[PDB]
């Protein structure tokens, strides 16, 4: 199993808080899916919305352009705390047992990520579990479920990226059984996602009728974050071009996006600051070290 061109079982992810712009344009997505109480436009005014964006590559996020999750599968909806909340108490592992009321109190956040990732981020503290006293199996809160396609469109920035208006764009290939099957978009430093954006742009007439997006949406600069020794910047672009790749399916791109990530991760260097001309496994390690002491993600293993 891969992703981003490295094997998943070695690395802790990196998650990164992306936030959602309006809390009106998603309550809208959630009324829409609640025909298919309590939680009102009030409640979503009051907490942020964060879609849990999972990466190996946190160095790149100041080129993300957009975010991709798949449209054909389901993502879940929850609530979560800001920081780790490492409570251990009677038991070894991490366990924020809470009422329905006590989570809708003690969480600040509306998290949205896959099943696969939730009990993963309970573990982890990022998550209570639901209980009302009376089972001894563990129970998440979950406000809804809904398939990615709901999602696509929808305003998003981080506090990382150098823009601020990134939208949700749909990638059929991201696997649910990896981390929280969110993914930053990073189009220069990232082969699989300008292939993405160039079928997306190739079809704006056929990917605005099926989703809500707009032909003006779908031009987003991606900042190039890496240079290579004679290529230079937007390595995503350079390694597309010359080895022809014609479609994100491309069975042909699996090799290429691992080819690239440790062409990038050893001969790499950094193009911005405070990691001009760094490596890119002394800058990686800084950006996730800011990442944690400002709030903005999680370390993620699964």
């Amino acid at each position: 199993l891969y992703f981003q061109g490295a094997m998943g079982k070695c690395q802790e992810f990196t998650l990164i808080k992306i936030y959602v712009h309006d809390y009106k344009e998603f309550y809208e997505i959630y009324l829409r899916n609640k025909k298919l109480e309590n939680v009102n436009e009030n409640f979503f005014s009051q907490k942020k919305i964060i879609l849990l964006a999972s990466t190996l590559k946190p160095e790149t996020a100041y080129g993300q352009n957009y975010t991709f999750v798949n449209p054909g599968e389901y993502y879940y909806v929850t609530l979560g705390f800001n920081k780790q909340r490492l409570h251990y108490g009677d038991k070894n592992y991490v366990n924020n047992v809470m009422t329905r009321d006590e989570i809708i109190d003690s969480c600040e956040n509306v998290y949205i990520c896959s099943e696969n990732s939730l009990y993963n981020l309970a573990y982890q503290g990022v998550i209570p579990m639901l209980s009302k006293g009376s089972s001894p199996f563990s129970d998440l809160l979950i406000l809804m479920k809904i398939k990615g396609e709901e999602l696509v469109g929808l305003r998003t920035y981080s506090n990382l990226s150098e823009k601020k208006d990134l939208y949700i764009l749909p990638m059929t290939t991201i696997k649910m059984n990896i981390a929280t099957a969110i993914v930053p978009c990073v189009s220069s430093d990232s082969a699989d996602d300008y292939a993405c954006l160039q079928d997306i742009r190739r079809k704006q007439a056929y990917y605005c009728e099926k989703y809500n997006l707009k032909d003006e949406f779908l031009h987003n600069e991606s900042f190039s974050c890496i240079q290579l020794p004679d290529i230079g910047d937007n390595t995503g672009k350079y390694f597309y071009e010359m080895e022809k790749i014609s479609s994100y399916k491309d069975a042909k791109l699996q090799k290429v996006k691992e080819t690239l990530y440790k062409k990038q991760y050893f001969e790499g260097t950094m193009t911005v600051e405070p990691y001009k001309g760094m490596k890119i496994y002394n800058c990686r390690k800084l950006v996730k070290q800011y990442i944690i002491k400002n709030n903005e993600g999680f370390l993620y293993s699964e």
